[PDB]
Formats: structure tokens, C-alpha cells, sequence
């Protein structure tokens, strides 16, 4: 197995996947690494299994159809993995914890949002459809773009949104377009 966490790329107290060489900190993995379970399979392995059990799940889909899916166990897992893929990028640090807004010439967002809040919301089964999760994720970056206006820091929002959207299209097998 790897000797660094797959998500944050640091050593420490790592839990190792039994079916692939990835390792994780307890709370870097999503869901948090399960207490018992020997063997244990990580989220990457669990997603690969879904795909292997239903190869047709990789044919293209319309985003509108994906968004209306109810959060049954497989869609719950897919959203957890997509959230994890965003945390895998180091620039996710800027969006993880609860933000505050005091900048001359800008007003804070009406509905603040951040990664750890989405993480809690998934953990507590607060989303009933994929749309709920995707909306909160997109709102993180939209809030950031609006607040930082012409400051070059706005680019961080664009960058992390691009990681989110690329992973969304991959995980949910959105039909490729120009
Ligand atoms: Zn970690
Ligand atoms: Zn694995
Ligand atoms: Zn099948």
C-alpha cells in the first residue's frame, strides 16, 4: 500500500485499502473509514465495482436526468466520491471551512456554503436528490466568484469548480459534447 493519504498526500495514521494500494486518514476518506470491516474496500474500489456490475452505467447521460435522481445508496456513494475528488485538490483548503466576508466594496453571499458543510449534509442524509448536493457544490464557487469580483483570487473558484465539474461528468457518465 501507499505510505501517504490519497486525499491530502501526508503520512500519519493511515487505513489501507484491501483491494487496491491506496491509503487514507480516517476523516480524509468519505465516508470516514469504517470501525471494523476486514477486508475493507475504499471508495475508489466501491465505485469501480458499481461500474463493473453494470457496464451500461457508463453510457452517456443527460445532466438533467442525473440531477433528478433520488439519493439511493449508489447515488449517495457517487456524491461522496465526487466530494472526495474535490478534497483531493490542495486548493480545496480555501473552500473547506466556514468563510467570512469583510472586504471593502463587496457584500457577503446570502447563502454561504463550504465543503465541510456539504460533507456533514451528506453524512446526515440531508439530500434527497443528486440536485441538492450539486446545487450546494456549485454555490460554493459561485459565491466566491461574486464576492472576489475582479481580484485575481477569483481564479481559485474557477480552478476548483473545474475539478468539480470534470469529476461530475466522469462519475455520473454525462454524455460528452462540444
Ligand atoms: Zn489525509
Ligand atoms: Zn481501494
Ligand atoms: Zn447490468
Amino acid at each position: 500500500n501507499s505510505n501517504i493519504c490519497e486525499v491530502c498526500n501526508k503520512w500519519g495514521r493511515l487505513f489501507c485499502c484491501d483491494t487496491c494500494p491506496r491509503s487514507f486518514h480516517e476523516h480524509c476518506h468519505i465516508p470516514s473509514v469504517e470501525a471494523n470491516k476486514n477486508p475493507w474496500s475504499c471508495i475508489f474500489c466501491r465505485i469501480k465495482t458499481i461500474q463493473e456490475r453494470c457496464p451500461e452505467s457508463q453510457s452517456g447521460h443527460q445532466e438533467s436526468e442525473v440531477l433528478m435522481r433520488q439519493m439511493l445508496p449508489e447515488e449517495q456513494l457517487k456524491c461522496e466520491f465526487l466530494l472526495l475528488k474535490v478534497y483531493c485538490d490542495s486548493k480545496s483548503c480555501f473552500f473547506a471551512s466556514e468563510p467570512y466576508y469583510n472586504r471593502e466594496g463587496s457584500q457577503g453571499p446570502q447563502k454561504p456554503m463550504w465543503l465541510n458543510k456539504v460533507k456533514t449534509s451528506l453524512n446526515e442524509q440531508m439530500y434527497t436528490r443528486v440536485e441538492g448536493f450539486v446545487q450546494d457544490m456549485r454555490l460554493i464557487f459561485h459565491n466566491h466568484k461574486e464576492f472576489y469580483r475582479e481580484d485575481k483570487f477569483t481564479r481559485l473558484g474557477i480552478q476548483v469548480q473545474d475539478i468539480f465539474e470534470k469529476n461530475f461528468r466522469n462519475i455520473f457518465a454525462i454524455q460528452e459534447t462540444s
